């Protein structure tokens, strides 16, 4: 059913000859291809700026609203060094800070996005008072909540991301490790408890759910949570890594469809969605991190299969977005490239970029938020700009 959701891939797979137009033998993009990316970035930014005039004033979130546009501009400032991008970021930060709803804790869908992004923006503009005030508020956002989910968009790991985002950008431990540690403990305890209650323990020592479903993928599910639990920056003990996390990862691996794709939820039979939010483009991060941490070939094998699924069925009719679109899917190639150093995957990313350079010429659906970071144009632009230096590229608001 995957074929129904994708355009046929018109591109030939990697060879040295075809790759030479995109990058040199060291994987550095050609000046020509770099400039083509740059030209499209500039073109799309104009469209995005105009389109955002019609966006909902109330939505300040990273996923669909103002803080996500600020994320893009902070990134463009880092990539290009144009002070105008930092100024644009400031404007969007200011909008986002007028939109706090006090309903959610996450970087993507909650108040942590505006606060963390503002902290970084103010820091980059040498505004210590405002930066520090934002950090204080971010730290305070963490309330005791036994019913809070564990996943990326609305749960504990999404709050953790905001903390990591501040620390990374300040280059110092602004938020004490102990804050992250306490949340990590809660996540692990929650997982063990649910697995015990449902008698998953034997096959999976941890289990998580969101809206009463066992989601598998990056956005709402197991792959996102385990990706985080395996991250050195969360400092999960070797004991818990091996006794709890690894067998839980292995359980997810065993859910793989024959195609190499993954079900949205445990028990789902229809092999349909090839998205970051649901399916191989999101699960790949868990597999790659598991390979890095455990060094078992099976994880790398599965990652290759993800890349092949995405190469065949990853050019989505949904559009060019990050959450569920061609640009988000292209990041899967970059993560595998950055692990393997295999230029085949850099090439695949470049070809997906080629597709995005024909933005709007394919008959894709218009997203609900056509200009947002996760549904719309801002995310596509983010990807194009990130591709300029492939080794540093990271799926935004998610990848560490
Ligand atoms: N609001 C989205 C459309 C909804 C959507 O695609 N949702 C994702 C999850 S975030 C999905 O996988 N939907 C199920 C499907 O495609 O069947 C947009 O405008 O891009
Ligand atoms: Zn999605």
């Amino acid at each position: 059913h995957m074929a129904q959701r994708a355009f046929p891939n018109p591109y030939a797979d990697y060879n040295k000859s075809l790759a030479e137009g995109y990058f040199d033998a060291a994987g550095r993009l050609t000046p020509e291809f770099s400039q083509r990316l740059t030209n499209k970035i500039r073109e799309l930014l104009q469209q995005m700026e105009r389109g955002l005039k019609s966006a909902d004033p109330r939505d300040g979130t990273g996923y669909t609203g103002w803080a996500g546009i600020a994320v893009l501009y902070l990134h463009l400032y880092d990539v290009f060094g144009d002070p105008a991008y930092l100024q644009l970021a400031h404007g969007y930060v200011k909008q986002s800070l007028n939109c706090l709803t006090k309903r959610s804790i996450t970087f993507l869908c909650g108040d942590a996005g505006p606060l963390a992004v503002a902290a970084v923006l103010y820091h980059k503009m040498n505004n210590e008072k405002q930066a520090e005030d934002c950090i204080t508020r971010l730290i305070h956002l963490n309330k005791i909540d036994p019913h809070a989910p564990n996943e990326m968009l609305y749960g504990r790991i999404g709050y953790i991301y905001a903390l990591l985002f501040v620390n990374k950008n300040f280059g110092v431990e602004k938020i004490p490790q102990s804050h992250i540690q306490q949340i990590c403990e809660t996540i692990l305890t929650s997982g063990e408890n649910l697995a015990r209650k449902r008698n998953f323990t034997a096959k999976s020592p941890l289990m998580y759910e969101w809206y009463q479903e066992y989601y598998v993928g990056a956005a709402h599910g197991l792959a996102g949570i385990y990706y985080y639990l395996m991250q050195p920056s969360l400092q999960v003990s070797q004991g818990k890594l091996h006794s709890l996390v690894k067998p839980s990862v292995d359980y997810v691996c065993q859910l793989k469809f024959p195609s190499g794709n993954y079900p949205p939820c445990i028990g789902d039979n229809r092999d349909l969605l090839v998205h970051w939010c649901h399916g191989a483009p999101g699960v790949i991060y868990m597999l790659i991190q598991a390979y890095k941490v455990f060094r078992e070939e099976k994880y790398l094998c599965d990652a290759y299969q993800c890349a092949d699924v995405i190469w065949q069925y990853g050019l989505l009719k949904k559009g060019y977005g990050l959450c569920h679109g061609s640009a988000g899917n292209a990041y899967a190639f970059l993560t595998l490239y950055n692990l393997t150093q295999d230029m085949k995957y850099l090439y695949r990313a470049c070809k997906f970029a080629e597709w995005c350079l024909e933005y709007g010429e394919h008959g894709c659906r218009t997203p609900d938020t056509p200009f947002s970071l996760f549904e719309g144009m801002a995310g596509t632009i983010y990807f194009l700009a990130d591709l300029l230096v492939p080794t540093k590229a990271r799926f935004p608001a998610f990848e560490l």
